[PDB]
C-alpha cells in the first residue's frame, strides 16, 4: 500500500512525537513553556494565563536555551552561552530578570563560565560554582559570598563532581544540596590530586595547525580514586568581611578504614541530614543520620542511629543504594531495598531501629518511590500482569499496607503499559506519562479521588500521519531457560508472515541491571530496518538483567562477560528455532556495553552469528572507570579478581573473528569509553590476520550525536547490514 | 597454463630476489656477507677466504642485527638491542670485538641506548652519540672523550639530526662527519627550543592501562624552525682532562640575516671542508669552503671561495643543493647544477672562481657523479635512447669533454636499462647493478679497460621458478601533451590482449621530482593485481615529475595540488582511449603524496574514476613539515602564498566525493604525515554527508610495515579493489 518508515524518515525525523513538559511551581500551578511564550496553568480547572511573553527578550542580545524561575515567582534565571562538557556537566552565562519591576538586574551579576547554579528550595537565594569554588548570593542584586577557596582546576572540586562521580554515582554535575528552607547549604569536595589522567587528541576545526591534547582525571579499574569530604555551612550566619565557616561531617569508621565513596545525601528536616557511604568494595554501605547542634554549631551523627545495607550475593542497590524518603517529623523513612527473597521492595524504618518493615512484597519489584504524603506512598512498579517490562503507578495506604491501589493499570490497558509520573509540590495533582506500547499519552489527575482531569496530549497528529505508513509491530514475550523465564521483544516487519524466514538483527546492551525488552513505543533505527528492510530486530533480557530480582541480576557478579553474552547467544539460537528466521542471516549489534557483548559473542566461536557491529565498545575492563567496573568485577589484583579481568577481554578472542564479518566504530573524542578500547581490538585482529571493517569519527564522543555524525553512522551501519543480509 | 603470482606470494615473499651486497675494504678487495660467515674477495681473480666464521658469536648471548667492521679490518662493531625510531634514527647497544686477539672488549664499552656510532674513515677510531652528546674513542678499549655537554632531550641535538632534518634534509640520523684520514670530526648542533610539538596517543601493549602521549618537536609549515650551529674538533689534540675544544664555523651573513638551514657538508681534503647553507626560502644557497689555520687552530672560510646557487623558476636542487666532488688537491670540484636550458649537468669549479664550465649538456640529466680519478669522472644519467626512466654509467675524459663513453648501455640492452654502481677505494674496480627491466644482474669490472671480470649474481634460480608462473608484462612508453612528451608505464596481465577491455588501476605518487615510470623490475602488489586479477596497473609522470629538466619539474612551483593532479586525470582520460581499458572501471590509489593526489583526483569531479584508495595522505599543507612543504609552497602568510595553501586542501572538495567510492587508511602513530590529516578529511566528508570506507592501524607509523599490518592492509585493499571492479 502506502510507503514504509524509511531511513530518511528516521534521520530527518519526519514523524515527530509530541510531549508535554510542565514545570510545577506549586501544588496548584505549573508552567507549560512553548516554542515562544511561557504559560501558567491552573491544574484544577485548566484555565491558563501568560507568565511572560516570547517577545520579552527579543533584544536580549543572546540566544537563551533555558530559563529557571525562582521558587519565589519573583525572578527568572536566564541561561545562555551553553557549552557542553560531559554527559551532565556544562558551563554557561547567567542573567537574572526581576519579574517584579520587569527589569534586568545588571549589578553583581553571576560570572561567565559558571559551572552550576541553583535557587534555594524556598526563597530566592542563589548558590553557584565558578572556578571550582562555591558562592552564595542571598539577594539577586547583592554581592556574592565566597564559601570556598580551595577550588583548583582538575584537582579540587567544591560543589561539583569530577568525571567519575558525575557519570557513575550522582548522574549530575552538582554536589551541593540546600536544606528544606534554605538555611543550610550542604556540599561535597572532591580531590583528584593523584587520580591518573586519560589523554587523547582533539583535532578541532580544520584551521588548527597542531592537534590539542585533552587531559582529564579519570580512574580506571584498580587505580587511585578521588577522595571526598562533606561540609555544611549556615547561609544566615554569613558576614561579608569574615570567611564563612563550613562544618565537616566525616566518617563512619567502617568507611574510613579504606577507600570509600559518598553515594547519597538527603535532608530529613531543617536540621537533620542523611548521608549514605559506600566502601570501594560496593558490597557494604552505611547511612548516617546527623543532627544540627544549636549551641555548638556543628553536626552530630549518632552511631546506633545509622543503618547498614549490604549484600552477600552481589553489590548494593541497583546502581547505588536507594534514596530514603523521610516522614514529616524526620523520625522515620521509607526506602527500597532487596528482599530476603532478592526482590526490591519498600522497607519502613525508624531512624534508631535496626530492623525495618517491608510494606510490599511479591515476585516483582518497586522501581521507585515517587511521592510520600503523611497519608499515602506513591510508587512505580512492574507488578501488573507479572510483566517486568511494564511500569505502573500505585499508592499504598500507610495505615493499612493491605490497601494498595493501582492508579494507572486500567486507564487504557491496550495503549498504555509503561508509565512515569510527575506530582505537584504537595502531591495534590499528578501528571501521568504513558510511553507505550501505543502512542505516548499525557494526562492530568488529582490525588484526593484520583480523578482523571484531562488529556494534556494524546499525539493524535502523529496518529494521523502514521496511518498512511506501513509500520512494524512489536512482540513482547518470554522463553524458558531451566526453570526461569527470560523476556525478549521483536520488532516485526509489516505484514509479518510466520511462514516466511526473515533475517534477524539482535539489538543488544545487556549490562548489569539493564532491560531491552519492554512496552515502550519507539521510533528508531530498528523501526526502519523492520518497516523498510523487512528485518526482524530482537532484544533479549538474560542473566544480569534488572527489575526481576537478584538471583537473575546478581548472576554475573564478579563475572562480567560470561552469562550475559552466552544468554544472548542462546536467545538467537532459540529465535531461529521458532520457524520464521533464516538462520543463515542472523546479526548482532550494540553500543558501549552492547558493543562489548556484541564483540564477545562474535568472538565466542559459536558460529551462530554471520556479522556484527560494535560501536564504542569496552574491550577490557581495566580500561574502564573504577566506580562502574569495580561494582561488578571487584578489584583487578591477584588477591581479588585479576584472573577474570584477564579472561574477559575481547582481544583474547581475536582468532574466533575469522568466522564473522565485523564492523568496528568509535568516536575519537570519547571521554567515557576511550578510543583506546577499540584501538586494542583492531590491533589484536590485525596481529591475528582477521579482516574486518572499521570507522572512526573524529572529534566525536560516546554519543556520536552531532547532527552530521549521527546521520552518517546510521547510514554506514545500514549499508553494512544490508550487504551482510542481501 | 600453470599458476599466477598470488597475493600470498607477495605477502609471504615466496619468490625471493637475490642481491650481491659487497663492501669494498680496499682498492682490490671487498667483503661479502652470507647468512652465516663473512668472506673477503680478491676483485682481480675472484678467490676468497673467510674473514670471520658465523659460529664466532654463537654464545654472544644477544641477537645481533648488524655488524660493522672497522676500515682497519682490526675490529667489529656488534649492534644489538635495536629499537627503531623515525625513518633513519634508532637506538641500540654496541659491543666491540677485537679481531686481532679474537677477544671481546669488556672495558670502557659503548653505553646502552646509543643514538649513533661510526668508525673513522681509516683507522679504528669511534665517535658515538649518547643522550644527545658526542663521544670519541681513539681506541676501542680506552676511556671515551666527551666532546659536547649541551645535549638536552627534544631540545639540543649534538651529532644527530632532529625530526625534520633527519627526514627532509640529511635523510640520516647522523650529523657528524669525519675528515678523510680521521684527524678531524665535524658535527652539527640542532636547537629545537621553540619548535612546536606534535602530540598523539600510543596505545602500546594490551597490558598498558593508560595510553601514552608521544610528543616530538615538529615544525609544520610556517612554524618556528630549529636553528643550527656547526663545529669541528681536532681529535688528536685532546688531553683526557681538558674538555676538548670545538671550533665553530658560523655564517655566512647572507644566511644569518634570517631563517636558514645547513643542507650539506663535504670534506675536500684533510684540512679543507665545504658547507652548503640554504635560506628558509629555498631559492638561495651559499657554499663555503673553509681551511684549517695551523697557527690559529681555527677555521677560516674565505669569501671568494664561496659559491652561490640560486633559482628564479623554482627551488635549488632536486631536493637540496647537490653535493660537490673535489679533485685530489681540493683546488677544484664538480657538481650537478641546473642548465641555462633547465637541465641538470655536471659543472666544473675552481674553488676561488665564480663561474663554472659545464662538461656535459643535452636534453637529458646527469643523475649522479659516482667516482673521480685524475683521468676520468664517472656518472649516471638518463641519456641513452632518450628515455628519462633509464639509468646508465658513463665516463668522461677530463682532457676532452668531447670524449664520453657509455660503460653499461650495451652490456645487455634487452635485460638491462637501469644501472647503479659501486667503485672500489681508488676506483680500480667497480660493480654494476642492473635492476631491470629484466631480472637484476650484478657484475664486476676493472676500470683500466672496463673489462667484465665476471658475473656476481644473475638470479638464475629465481628465473627457473618464474617460468612456471604467469607473470605480467611491463610497457614503458609516452604520450604527448602540447608539444611535450610525458612517460608512463603499465603492468600488463599475462596474455594481454589489446582487443579485450581490462579494468585499470592508476598507481600514483606524483610528488615534485618523482618518477613512477621507469625500467625497474619489481615484485609487488601490482604484480599480483595484474597476474592473478588481470588488472592493468598504470603510473604516469606529469608536470612536477623529475629527471626531465626544470620546465617540467618547476611547473608546480608554489602550486602543489594543481597540474600534477590534473595531469594524472588527463593520463587516465588518455588511457581509456587506447581501447583496452574499461572506462567504467578505472580506480586510483597512492601513499603519502600519492594519497594526497588520489584524494584531490577523487574530489575533482572529473567522472573518470569509480573508486580510490588514499593511504596516509596529506590533506592540507599547513599540517605538513616546513622544510619539505615550504620548499615548493613558500610560506603560508597573506604576504606570500597563503591563498594557494587554503586552495589546495582535500576537504574543500568533500562534496564531490559523492560521486565515488573512497577508502581512507592511516596509521595512528604516523610521526610523518600525522593521523590528524586523515582525521580532518573524514570530518569534512561526514559534515557533508558523504559515505566512505576507513581503517586506522593502531600504533603503526608512516610505513604500516609491521609484518601483520603490512599483510593486513594489502589484503583489505585487495578486497576493496576486487569489489569495485567485479
Ligand atoms: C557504555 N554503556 C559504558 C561502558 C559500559 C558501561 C555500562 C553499562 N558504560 C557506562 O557508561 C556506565 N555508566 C552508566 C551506567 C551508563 C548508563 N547511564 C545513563 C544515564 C542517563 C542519564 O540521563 O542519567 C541516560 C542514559 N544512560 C548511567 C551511567
Amino acid at each position: 500500500s502506502r510507503k514504509t518508515y524509511t531511513l530518511t524518515d528516521y534521520l530527518k525525523n519526519t514523524y515527530r512525537l509530541k510531549l508535554y513538559s510542565l514545570r510545577w511551581i506549586s501544588d496548584h500551578e505549573y508552567l507549560y513553556k512553548q516554542e515562544n511564550n511561557i504559560l501558567v496553568f491552573n491544574a484544577e480547572y485548566g484555565n491558563s494565563s501568560v507568565f511572560l511573553e516570547n517577545s520579552t527578550f527579543d533584544e536580549f542580545g543572546h540566544s537563551i536555551n533555558d530559563y529557571s524561575i525562582s521558587p519565589d515567582g519573583q525572578f527568572i534565571l536566564l541561561e545562555y552561552n551553553y557549552v557542553k562538557q560531559w554527559r551532565h556537566s556544562y558551563t554557561a552565562s547567567y542573567d537574572i530578570y526581576d519579574l517584579n519591576k520587569r527589569q534586568l538586574i545588571t549589578e553583581e551579576r553571576i560570572p561567565n563560565n559558571t559551572q552550576w547554579v541553583t535557587w534555594s528550595p524556598v526563597g530566592h537565594k542563589l548558590a553557584y560554582v565558578w572556578n571550582n569554588d562555591i558562592y552564595v548570593k542571598i539577594e539577586p542584586n547583592l554581592p556574592s559570598y565566597r564559601i570556598t577557596w580551595t577550588g583548583k582546576e582538575d584537582i579540587i572540586y567544591n560543589g561539583i563532581t569530577d568525571w567519575v562521580y558525575e557519570e557513575e554515582v550522582f548522574s549530575a554535575y552538582s554536589a551541593l544540596w540546600w536544606s528544606p528552607n534554605g538555611t543550610f547549604l550542604a556540599y561535597a569536595q572532591f580531590n583528584d590530586t593523584e587520580v591518573p589522567l586519560i589523554e587523547y587528541s582533539f583535532y578541532s576545526d580544520e584551521s588548527l595547525q597542531y592537534p590539542k591534547t585533552v587531559r582529564v582525571p579519570y580512574p580506571k579499574a584498580g587505580a587511585v580514586n578521588p577522595t571526598v569530604k562533606f561540609f555544611v555551612v549556615n547561609t544566615d550566619s554569613l558576614s561579608s568581611v569574615t570567611n564563612a565557616t563550613s562544618i565537616q561531617i566525616t566518617a563512619p569508621a567502617s568507611m574510613l578504614i579504606g577507600d570509600h565513596y559518598l553515594c547519597d545525601v538527603t535532608w530529613a528536616t531543617q536540621e537533620r541530614i542523611s548521608l549514605q557511604w559506600l566502601r570501594r568494595i560496593q558490597n557494604y554501605s552505611v547511612m548516617d543520620i546527623c543532627d544540627y547542634d544549636e549551641s555548638s554549631g556543628r553536626w552530630n551523627c549518632l552511631v546506633a542511629r545509622q543503618h547498614i545495607e549490604m549484600s552477600t550475593t552481589g553489590w548494593v542497590g541497583r546502581f547505588r543504594p536507594s534514596e530514603p524518603h523521610f516522614t514529616l517529623d524526620g523520625n522515620s523513612f521509607y526506602k527500597i531495598i532487596s528482599n530476603e527473597e532478592g526482590y526490591r521492595h519498600i522497607c519502613y524504618f525508624q531512624i534508631d531501629k535496626k530492623d525495618c518493615t517491608f510494606i510490599t512484597k511479591g515476585t516483582w519489584e518497586v522501581i521507585g518511590i515517587e511521592a510520600l504524603t503523611s497519608d499515602y506512598l506513591y510508587y512505580i512498579s512492574n507488578e501488573y500482569k507479572g510483566m517486568p517490562g511494564g511500569r505502573n503507578l500505585y499508592k499504598i495506604q500507610l495505615s493499612d499496607y493491605t490497601k494498595v491501589t493501582c492508579l494507572s493499570c486500567e486507564l487504557n490497558p491496550e495503549r498504555c503499559q509503561y508509565y512515569s509520573v510527575s506530582f505537584s509540590k504537595e502531591a495534590k495533582y499528578y501528571q501521568l506519562r504513558c510511553s507505550g506500547p501505543g502512542l505516548p499519552l499525557y494526562t492530568l489527575h488529582s490525588s484526593v479521588n484520583d480523578k482523571g482531569l484531562r488529556v494534556l496530549e494524546d499525539n493524535s497528529a502523529l496518529d494521523k500521519m502514521l496511518q498512511n505508513v506501513q509500520m512494524p509491530s512489536k512482540k513482547l514475550d518470554f522463553i524458558i531457560l531451566n526453570e526461569t523465564k527470560f523476556w525478549y521483544q521483536m520488532i516485526l516487519p509489516p505484514h509479518f508472515d510466520k511462514s516466511k524466514k526473515y533475517p534477524l538483527l539482535l539489538d543488544v546492551y545487556a549490562g548489569p541491571c539493564s532491560q531491552k525488552a519492554d512496552t515502550v513505543f519507539r521510533l528508531n533505527w530498528a523501526t526502519y530496518l523492520a518497516s523498510t528492510e523487512n528485518i526482524i530486530v530482537a532484544s533479549f533480557d538474560g542473566r544480569g538483567s534488572g527489575y526481576q530480582g537478584d538471583k537473575i541480576m546478581h548472576a554475573i557478579n564478579r563475572r562480567l562477560g560470561t552469562f550475559e553474552v552466552e544468554d544472548q547467544i542462546e536467545a538467537a539460537r532459540q529465535f531461529s528455532k521458532m520457524g520464521f528466521v533464516d538462520n543463515k542471516r542472523i546479526a548482532i549489534w550494540g553500543w558501549s556495553y552492547g558493543g562489548y557483548v556484541t564483540s564477545m559473542v562474535l568472538g565466542s566461536g559459536s558460529g551462530v552469528f554471520k556479522c556484527g557491529i560494535a560501536v564504542a565498545p569496552v574491550s577490557r575492563w581495566e580500561y574502564y572507570d573504577s566506580v562502574y567496573t569495580e561494582r561488578y568485577m571487584g578489584l583487578p589484583t591477584p588477591e581479588d579478581n585479576l584472573d577474570h579481568y584477564r579472561n574477559s577481554t575481547v582481544m583474547s578472542r581475536a582468532e574466533n573473528f575469522k568466522q564473522v564479518e565485523y564492523l568496528l566504530i568509535h568516536g575519537t573524542a570519547d571521554d567515557n569509553v576511550h578510543f583506546q578500547q577499540s584501538a586494542q581490538i583492531s590491533k589484536a585482529l590485525v596481529d591475528v590476520g582477521v579482516d574486518f571493517q572499521a570507522m572512526w569519527y573524529t572529534d566525536e564522543d560516546h554519543g556520536i550525536a552531532s547532527s552530521t555524525a549521527h546521520q552518517h553512522i546510521y547510514t554506514h551501519m545500514s549499508h553494512f547490514i544490508k550487504q551482510c543480509f542481501s
